[PDB]
Order: structure tokens, then C-alpha cells, then sequence
């Protein structure tokens, strides 16, 4: 019984806001160990352990993104699993910001698993701090081992800022776009004080998306690719949700996404957050 129809959802809200968000710090809880004991093995090879940026942040052997393999099966890594949507079992990968040392590896991943979208839901440095390579290049290509990839436009706005991108690979001489939402106001500590641009965000990342081809993930990421990147993840199978059958189930989509990546929303902020955003849409649903 965590599927709430939207026609009861505020009164739910209000319920588990009670007590200090005691209810949904409950739920929250209830998430906590969920999938933490799936095998993570090829994150733990000696190889594959500096292509994680956080150590405890670790991609399991179930969901676990792999590449091809040239020379040897570590390869195959890198720190990214495919995370469900809506509407199927590989509708995202979420995955870390990468290093300068996964680079390459990530856009063999944004090459072989047929990524045309890029959401990123950090800055590349949050206080002083280096979250995320600058992966991406200016209108001057950039080759990332087999992977060329040129800026064609970039539209800047406070909230975010839009990329686009032809991607190829050189040895096959086969290209295709590839659009970067790079949501850069995601603030510093905690998470957005409203909902609506995140959402709206949201839509123009699925507005993209209705003009791609099938089985074509979204590629989100933030810094460790399960915080904000969760939430994102979450919010966009909510919506559906919302959409297409008047209930949401917060609780299903966060222990799904922690059956495919650990941490995923990683703070009880943004979990309630999830919920706040759940709320706004049906309020914003006149
Ligand atoms: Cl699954």
C-alpha cells in the first residue's frame, strides 16, 4: 500500500510532513538497506577502483553498465548502471561524474549504449570542489578515444544551460546527436527551494526524448550519479505515473532505483523533496 492515488496524495503529504516529516523520514529509513547486499564485484577489481569517484559508491554487477572490452575484461567498466524508467528496465543509466581518467570511458558508454541525452545535475565544481570533469567540448572536436565529439550549439540560461553535440565514432564513421541538459542551479547544499523548474527541466529533457530513437537511455548524472540524479530519475517516472495512472508510488520507484544503484535520492531531503515535486504536480494539475 505505498501506491497513493493523486485524488489522496496531499492528504498523505501532510500525514507523513507530520511530526518533523516523521512518516517520510519513515519511508526513507525503510529504504535504507535496500539492495546494498547485491554483488558489486567488478566495481571491487583492483583495475576498476580508480574508475570510481567515491569508493562507496559503487555500480552492482546486476544493473552494472559494461562496456566492450579491447584488451582486457575490465574494459567493460565503468562506474554507470541502467537504471528503469517508466516504461522500461533501461530507460536511464545513472552514473557518476566521471574522472579524467574515465573519460574515454564514458563516451564509449554515451557511443555503444546508444546515449543521445545527457542530463547533468551538477557543476562541474560545487565549492571548491572538482564533482565532474568537464567531459565535454567546446564547437572545436574532441576525440575521446574512438568518440568525436564537437559542440554545435550551446544555450545558456541561469537555471541551465543546453548543449548540443554530434557524436562519432571515428572508426565506423556513424554519428548522431547527442543533447546535454546541464540543470545548473541544483544549489550547493540541500536541494532547489521549489519544484517547478527541476520539472520543467524534466519536460525538456522528455521533449527532446520524443524525437529519439528506441531503447536509447538517458544518461543522468551528478556527482556520484545517485543523489540528485535519483531524484531526477524519480521524479521523470513519477510523472509518468501521475500521467498515466492518477497514483505514484515514490516508495516503489526509490526501492527500484536502489535495486540498480545504491544511494539513489541519497538524502531524506530528497526524498521529501520527491514527494514535494509529486505534490506540486498535482496542485499545478488545476
Ligand atoms: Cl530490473
Amino acid at each position: 500500500s505505498k501506491l497513493i492515488r493523486v485524488e489522496n496524495f496531499e492528504a498523505y503529504f501532510k500525514k507523513q510532513q507530520a511530526d518533523s516529516n516523521c512518516g517520510f523520514a519513515e519511508e526513507y529509513e525503510d529504504l535504507k538497506l535496500i539492495g546494498i547486499s547485491l554483488p558489486k564485484y567488478a566495481a571491487e577489481i583492483a583495475e576498476n577502483r580508480g574508475k570510481n569517484r567515491y569508493n562507496n559508491v559503487l555500480p552492482y554487477d546486476i544493473s552494472r553498465v559494461k562496456l566492450s572490452v579491447q584488451t582486457h575484461s575490465t574494459d567493460d567498466y565503468i562506474n554507470a548502471n541502467y537504471m528503469p524508467g517508466y516504461h522500461s528496465k533501461k530507460d536511464f543509466i545513472a552514473t557518476q561524474g566521471p574522472l579524467p581518467n574515465t573519460l574515454k570511458d564514458f563516451w564509449r558508454m554515451v557511443w555503444e549504449k546508444n546515449v543521445y541525452a545527457i542530463v547533468m545535475l551538477t557543476k562541474c565544481v560545487e565549492q571548491g570542489r572538482t564533482k565532474c570533469e568537464e567531459y565535454w567540448p567546446s564547437k572545436q572536436a574532441q576525440d575521446y578515444g574512438d568518440i568525436t565529439v564537437a559542440m554545435t550549439s550551446e544555450v545558456v540560461l541561469p537555471e541551465w544551460t543546453i548543449r548540443d553535440f554530434v557524436v562519432k565514432n571515428m572508426q565506423s564513421s556513424e554519428s548522431h546527436p547527442l543533447r546535454q541538459f546541464h540543470f545548473t542551479s541544483w544549489p550547493d547544499h540541500g536541494v532547489p527551494d521549489t519544484t517547478d523548474l527541476l520539472i520543467n527541466f524534466r519536460y525538456l529533457v522528455r521533449d527532446y526524448m520524443k524525437q529519439i530513437p528506441p531503447e536509447s537511455p538517458i544518461l543522468v548524472h551528478c556527482s556520484a550519479g545517485v543523489g540528485r540524479t535519483g531524484t531526477f530519475i524519480a521524479i521523470d517516472r513519477l510523472i509518468y505515473q501521475i500521467e498515466n495512472e492518477n497514483t505514484v508510488d515514490v516508495y516503489g520507484i526509490v526501492y527500484d532505483l536502489r535495486m540498480h544503484r545504491p544511494l539513489m535520492v541519497q538524502t531524506e531531503d530528497q526524498y521529501v523533496f520527491l514527494n514535494q515535486c509529486v505534490l506540486d504536480i498535482i496542485r499545478a494539475q488545476k
